[PDB]
Order: C-alpha cells, then sequence, then structure tokens
C-alpha cells in the first residue's frame, strides 16, 4: 500500500521540545539554563509541551498543519533518545494531560501530530536495562537486550550492544517476541492517545521483517497513520510498501544545498538529480517524502548559507517546490543560526525584534503558494535547468502548472516560450532578480461536482 | 515633440566634482581627501577624465545618457556661478578633454546633456566684474539689474541675484545682448558635440526667452533634448514652444509616498500617475526626466532610511514609466546622505564598499526595459490591485508587459483582474514581502 493522500497537503514543522517555548517553569529542573543560552550536550532550558501548546499560532501563520516531535517519553537527556520509560510523557515536558490538551488543541487546528519512535535502544536508565545490571541472569528482562556476560560493565567499552558504541544507549534485543510486543505496545498506545504517525529513529539498525511487523499494527489502527523512515542515503528500501509510507528526504537536503549554498553543483547537476531521485521513488511514495533542509543532527540552514539570508531564501524557494511533504526546523523560520548538534539546538527566542521578519514572510508566502494551488501539491515533478545558475521546478496536474524558478546569479531572464513544460503560461517572459525566485501558476478555478 | 530617441535612453547624472578625479594636476591646493564629508565650500578634483575613464561603469548600469551639472569655469564646487561660459573649468580639464569625453561617450552610444544657467553668473564672471569696477561706464553695465553704484553685497545685494543670494547676480534676459550671448552658449556646445540642454531655474526666466532658445536649438537640429527643471506641474513646459519634457519631480513625490513614507496606498500612486499622465500631452511623455533623487535631494537610501528592499521598489517604478529613467551618481551602489550638501558625496570606487545586490537589481530593471519594446514606446497604465500592490501596464504593437511592485508582506496577482494585460493572460503570479515580478506577454 501507498502513503495516505493527506501527505501531499502537509506541511511539516520540526520541533525540539525542550528548546521551543517554556510555558510552565515549576516544571524546569533545578539547573536550568537562561533561555538564551548556548545549548550544549548536557543542559536543560525548560521547554515544555504547554509552550508547544501556547505557540501553536506562530506554526499555523507560518503555513505549517503537521508537527514532528523528537523524542517526548521520560528520559535522563536533553535529546530524550535514552528513554527510561516508553508509556510517559517526561516529567519536564508535562503530564498525559497536558499532551491530551496538545492533541485537541492540534484536532481543532487541523494539525497533524508525528512523534519519534527510538525503538532500536534506549536508556541505561530504563527499568528493564536497570533491573538486568541489578539481577543479572536472574532478571526476567535479561534477554531483551544483548548482554555479553556479568558483571554489566561500560569502564572500557560496553560489553553490551549499544547505538554506535554509546554507554548509555544499549541496543534492543528486537530477536525476543517479548521486546517487539513492548515496541508495538508502544506503538500502538501512542496512537489511542491521538498521534497521527511515527518518524522511525535509525531504523536501518534494526530490521525489515520487524519494521513490516510495525507496519501491520500501525496500519491496522488506521490506514491514514504516516510512518517516516530516517535515512540518511537512498529511500528506496523504505519505499517498497511493506515498510514506510517515505523518508526524511537527506539527498534532496544535499543536492539542494549543494546549489544555493557550496556553489558545489550546478543547476544542469541539480536537475539531473533531483529527475533520478524522483525517477527511484515508486509510485504513491513521492507524496509520503518528508522535505527538509536542516534537522536537529545537521547544523541550522542560515548557518550553512553563511548567513546570506537571500541565499537561504533560494534554498526555501526549492523545498517548497518539490513534491513531497516540506518541513520547517524550528526557528529557522526566524533566521537562528547554530553549526551541528549541540548548535543546531538553540532556545526558540519569542521577541519579535531579534527575528528575521522578512524570511519569515518569504517562507510564508512560499508555503501560501503551495497551499493555494493544487498542482504543487498533488502535481507531477520535473526540473530543468534553464542555465548554469538558473532552474525551474515545474509541477503539472493535467494540463495545470505551477513553476517556481529559482536564480542564484545577478539576474536573468526566462523565456518561458521554448522551454516545452512552461507552456501553458500565458507570460512569455519572467524576469529575475539577483538570487531571485519567481513562482507563476496557471488559472485554476475549483471544479463544480453537481 | 519630444525627439524619439528619449523613449530608448536612460539617464545616469553626474555632479562632476564627485565622480571620479582622475587627475591630480588639476587639483585646486585646498583639495580634501576623497573619503570626506561633502560641505558647501570643498573641493574633492573629480575631473573630466575620472568620467571617461569609469564609462564602463555607467555602460553597464544599463544607462545611455549622462546629465552632468554645470561645467564652465565657475568660483563654486556646484559651479552654478559661472564666470565664463564658453570654457570647461580648469579644474576639469580643458576643452581637449571634453572633446575626449564627447568622443568615448559617442563610441560607446552615451548622449551628453549639459546644464544651462541661463538666469544668473557668478559674480567672478568678467561681465559683472567690470561693472563692479567700472560701474556706469562699463559696456556691461544693463547685462545685470545693478541698483546702484558702488555695487555692494554687504547687507543684501543691492542687484537682483538668484534668490538672494550675492554670488549669483541675475542676468538682465530683457537685454537682447544677454540673449545673444545666452543663445551663443546654447550653439557653442551645441557646435562642440552635446546631445542637449537642461534647463537651471527656467521660471525665474520668462516664456519669450524660452521659445527663443528652442528656436535656436531645434535649428541646428530637431533632435537636441531640452529639458526643463521644474518641481512642480510640467504642463506650462509642455505646449510645444518650449522644453521637450521636464525632471520629473512629481512622480519622485508619489513614488516615493508609496514606497519610502508610506504616506500613499496603491490606488493614489495609480490615480496620480495616470492623472499625470493625463496631463502631459501627447508628444511629450517620452520626454519626461524620470528621478527618484538628485544633486537637490536627499539621497534615494536616506529617504528609505537604509531599506534597501523598499529602494528597489523605488527603482521597480521608475524603470516601469514612460518617460527616460535616470540615476543620480553613487545611488546604483547605495551611498547615502541628507539633502544638498550631504547629497553630493565622493563616489567610491572600491567594489567592496558597494552595495552590489542593490546594483544588480537595478541593472535587471534597466535590462527588462532595454530588451522590451513596450518597456520604451508602450502606453503606459497603472493599477491598483490592493493597497499595497501596483501593476505598471505598458503596451506595445505586438507585445504587452507589467511590473508589479509589492510593498506589503507577500501577495499573489491574478493577473486576468489587471484587464490592461488580461485579454492575453491568466496565469496568478506570487509576489514576496517586498517584492516585484516583471513579465511581459507577445
Ligand atoms: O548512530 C547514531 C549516533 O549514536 C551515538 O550518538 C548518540 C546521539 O543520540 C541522539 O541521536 C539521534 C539523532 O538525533 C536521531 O535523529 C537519529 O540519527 O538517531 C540518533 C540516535 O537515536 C542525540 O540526538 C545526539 O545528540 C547523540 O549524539 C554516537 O556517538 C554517534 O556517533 C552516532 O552517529
Ligand atoms: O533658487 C534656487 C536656490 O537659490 C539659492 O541657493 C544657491 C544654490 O545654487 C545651486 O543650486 C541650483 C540647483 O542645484 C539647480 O539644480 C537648480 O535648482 O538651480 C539652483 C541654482 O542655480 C547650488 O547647487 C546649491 O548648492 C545652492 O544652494 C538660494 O539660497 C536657495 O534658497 C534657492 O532655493
Ligand atoms: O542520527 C544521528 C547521526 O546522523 C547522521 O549520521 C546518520 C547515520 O549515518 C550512518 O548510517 C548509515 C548506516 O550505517 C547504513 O547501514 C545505512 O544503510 O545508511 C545509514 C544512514 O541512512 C551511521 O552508520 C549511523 O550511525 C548514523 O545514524 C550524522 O552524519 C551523524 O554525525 C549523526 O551522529
Ligand atoms: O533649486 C534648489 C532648490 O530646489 C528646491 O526648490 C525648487 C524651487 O522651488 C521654488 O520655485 C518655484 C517657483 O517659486 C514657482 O514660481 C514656479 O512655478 O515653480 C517653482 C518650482 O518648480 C523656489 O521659488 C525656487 O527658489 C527653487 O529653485 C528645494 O525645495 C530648495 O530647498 C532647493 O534650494
Ligand atoms: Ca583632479
Amino acid at each position: 500500500v501507498t502513503a495516505p493522500d493527506w501527505l501531499a497537503d502537509a506541511v511539516f514543522y520540526q520541533i525540539f521540545p525542550e528548546r521551543f517555548a517554556n510555558a510552565d517553569p515549576s516544571l524546569d529542573p533545578q539547573n536550568v539554563v537562561p533561555w538564551g543560552s548556548t545549548p550544549t550536550p548536557d543542559n536543560f532550558f525548560g521547554g515544555d509541551l504547554q509552550g508547544i501548546i501556547d505557540h501553536l499560532d506562530h506554526i499555523v501563520a507560518l503555513g505549517a498543519n503537521a508537527l514532528y516531535l523528537t523524542p517526548i517519553f521520560e528520559a535522563d537527556t536533553n535529546h530524550r533518545y535514552d528513554a527510561k520509560d516508553y508509556f510517559s510523557i517526561d516529567h519536564r515536558l508535562g503530564t498525559l494531560e497536558t499532551f491530551h490538551a496538545l492533541m485537541a488543541e492540534c484536532r481543532a487546528r487541523g494539525i497533524r501530530i508525528v512523534l519519534d519512535a527510538v525503538l532500536n535502544h534506549c536508556g541505561d536508565g530504563h527499568w528493564a536495562f536497570a533491573d538486568v545490571v541489578e539481577n543479572e541472569a536472574d532478571s526476567a528482562y535479561v534477554n531483551w537486550f544483548s548482554v555479553e556476560g556479568f558483571p554489566v560493565t561500560a569502564h572500557p567499552t560496553p560489553n553490551y550492544r549499544t547505538c554506535s558504541g554509546c554507554y548509555y544507549l544499549p541496543k534492543w534485543n528486537a530477536y525476543n517476541p517479548e521486546v517487539r510486543h513492548h515496541h508495538l505496545d508502544v506503538a500502538r498506545y501512542w496512537i489511542d492517545q491521538g498521534i497521527d504517525g511515527w518518524r522511525l529513529d535509525v531504523p536501518y539498525f534494526i530490521n525489515h521483517t520487524f519494521w513490516r511487523e510495525f507496519r501491520t499494527a500501525v496500519k491496522g489502527k488506521s490506514e491514514d497513520l504516516y510512518i517516516v523512515a530516517e535515512e540518511w542515503r537512498s529511500p528506496v528500501e523504505w519505499l517498497q510498501g511493506d515498510t514506510a509510507d517515505g523518508t526524511m528526504n537527506y539527498t534532496a537536503r544535499d543536492l539542494i544545498l549543494g546549489f544555493t549554498a557550496d556553489g558545489g553543483i550546478d543547476a544542469s547537476a541539480l536537475a539531473a538529480g533531483l529527475n533520478a531521485l524522483h525517477a527511484e521513488i515508486p509510485a504513491g511514495f513521492h507524496r509520503g517524502m518528508l522535505n527538509l533542509l536542516g534537522s536537529h543532527d545537521t547544523e541550522r540552514v542560515l548557518t550553512r548559507h553563511a548567513g546570506d539570508v537571500e541565499a537561504a531564501l533560494l534554498s526555501y524557494a526549492l523545498l517548497f517546490s518539490l513534491e513531497g511533504a516540506p518541513m520547517v526546523y524550528y526557528g529557522d523560520e526566524v533566521g537562528l543560526t547554530g553549526d551541528n548538534d549541540p548548535g543546531c539546538r538553540g532556545a526558540m527566542p519569542w521577541n519579535e525584534e531579534s527575528w528575521n521578519t522578512r524570511l519569515l514572510d518569504g517562507i510564508r508566502t512560499f508555503a501560501a503558494f503551495r497551499a493555494h494551488q493544487p498542482a504543487m501539491r498533488r502535481g507531477r515533478q520535473t526540473a530543468v535547468a534553464l542555465d548554469a545558475d538558473t532552474i525551474a521546478i515545474v509541477r503539472s496536474g493535467g494540463d495545470e502548472r505551477a513553476a517556481v524558478i529559482v536564480h542564484r546569479g545577478e539576474g536573468t531572464t526566462v523565456d518561458t516560450a521554448s522551454i516545452p513544460e512552461l507552456a501553458p503560461l500565458d507570460a512569455d517572459t519572467v524576469v529575475l532578480g539577483p538570487l531571485g525566485t519567481a513562482s507563476l501558476a496557471t488559472a485554476a478555478s475549483p471544479g463544480s461536482s453537481a
């Protein structure tokens, strides 16, 4: 089966909930740092779920109708990939009630919620793992993990399987039916609590049999539940109809940034790469691709562009033009900067004198265009290099067409005649300024059903 | 009628004391460093060789005509106090340098309009100094309006001047001898190769004189351009007997009202531009010299309080208009300054001190105009789409163009609603915050 239809109309906003908005400082830990502080692998700022709720207007005004939240279950770190209880919201984020309140406010606003499924590993603080450290071969949980022997040690190197050699992330034994049962109950439990899908953390470290079983458990609750795989390389293995509905499209990230920030690839090579990527994605999964320019595991877009906001805007035009659901990383829309993790996990400033609001408005415009034109959501995609510095992303539905034209040089003209996919447009020539974009579509009119 | 070539023109205004100093041997002894604050009294040593040396800049902007502020021998840095109308100012160069500038301009297809300062001359001019000295016995006593002798500036001048200023004695244009001198100035520089004259404070003289002036200039050649300085309605100058057009200070005020001040909205801008258009007679639209700033105003970017994107809106509108657009030296690279003397800063030639994206934006608007024939000869219609959004539609014989300018936070334009454009265009077009879009259709 294919990606749910609603993905075609989605626009995602990615939130790292430690850092979004601190609405309830009674939930703050003892050594919470000031909100403007430099992020580190160890510090806590107090972001909470009530802060998400309180800022839904910002998210909707951006043009997003879906959230992707990084992990929110009880954990010991600020990133919460080291979960200790998969059936509890972390105590610093809030309670189950607050979570319920976010899901309800989201439903009321037509916002969907995707959570992070961290199934390959848990934290060393997890009850099961703590029980194995204490009770060893007599623990009921000994084979929920891959412990070489006793006593459990981390002191040189771990004597147990982990995420990439990290001591505090012991690897779940997914070959144990009891672990798979726990894992599927997590899936099912949060779906019962109102979520609309799951993003699969490091799914390439588990195995496809398990991911097939996960699909059946999720899609059995509802076929409109979205599953999206983290995948940094070719997405193709995830799109066979038996695992995910799409991947995080890091392929398109690298292509786009190669052109707009690095200067390493020209428009021909960008066009070729995006068309080839498109052709490799099976029919029915293009809409399920989760397109992005950055995340909590990359430097921030504006830092990749060395502070060139106009160049950054070319990446956003491209992002919003592509088939698949575009996703903005929280604070990128107001021009936050940062190097790679932890640098990109800065706290979101809510004092609007610190925002680049021309950047914000640029992105809103792209989003609004996409929201208004059916072809930008459901059209086939063709990328067309016009010259080394200029690319057209054409989205076509029937005889209808939308075009986002992206120019990284000092100005140009585009003859829409003599570029065949651009043919139905009435404009015969369109100018582009320095680092300019132009967005055009054929006259569209909603058709009457009676 | 205005000469046809004005339709394809794009002017670059130079205040020659400040453009480029190529020849240090012409610098005065009191010459200040090129980075200095401009003042009513200081000289920076700009010269004509400096102009010649940067002609490639002017061409690369997309300009093909120069308006020079006065260049004749004078005692001030602005040179409106001419002391000899038949000589280039010694600090600027020689008649040979001027010839060379004309020839290098011709080679590149650049026309030259000079400033005609006929209402008054400087107190240093030979005729006026002859009057101070020889008084009633001077042959030139009636070339001026001197009340009595001895001539004095001291409390107030005892002679007629430009607006009370003692070093700008008023020429007596009622004297046939003076008119003869004036007409000989006009003729002389046309014989040296110029393409037209800009008229300084033409409202201080009289239309009779200005009709004699047109007859003398057009008699040399019908294609020589005459443009009046006029800050209010241009219509007196457009009856076919004086100028080919004016400096379009009306459209300056309307455009900046919308893009910089926020006092006028798109509907008012449109209406004002369509009315201006309707008031300008047929044959004279092309002759209007459109501008956003001059040596007599604050710099466009200062009017915009440093908002480069807002400024770019002003240039989009400027270059869309019927009439010849004019860029004021250094605005293209984003020089700032208050009004005179603050708008008369030295032009920087280090490319790292330029706002090159501003430069490139302007170049783009220029290129579009240069490429599309309707942007030069097409009928003009302005239409407001929104309080913040305006379309300037130019209609050619075989092609229509629109420049859409938005001063808001972003919008969508249904091209079927601009009915001037809409019989061969139903595309929708997006505009970003402070965005423009430029399109053409066969
Ligand atoms: O192979 C993954 C990584 O494991 C160790 O680093 C621990 C990191 O844990 C988190 O990283 C998650 C990402 O944010 C996810 O989006 C995805 O890639 O999966 C990982 C693990 O769940 C945490 O967010 C990071 O701050 C930690 O560095 C190794 O030390 C790394 O070398 C490995 O690449
Ligand atoms: O009436 C005009 C003005 O006269 C006196 O100021 C002397 C100014 O002389 C020059 O200004 C000229 C402009 O730059 C021209 O483009 C046009 O407007 O004509 C005038 C006079 O030839 C000089 O460039 C300026 O720096 C001087 O101020 C009065 O003092 C002013 O109040 C009058 O408005
Ligand atoms: O998630 C944190 C991490 O993200 C990036 O690294 C991604 C990812 O790269 C490798 O994984 C590859 C697997 O080894 C292959 O078997 C699989 O086919 O393709 C994946 C990627 O899709 C690493 O092996 C893995 O540890 C890591 O998650 C950043 O590059 C990295 O610096 C971050 O630490
Ligand atoms: O020229 C420098 C000067 O420029 C501006 O002033 C222009 C101009 O304005 C007035 O002239 C008007 C006449 O009085 C009217 O009779 C005529 O119809 O219209 C003109 C305007 O076109 C002043 O009288 C005149 O002295 C001046 O040149 C700036 O406002 C001014 O501050 C500058 O000094
Ligand atoms: Ca000099």
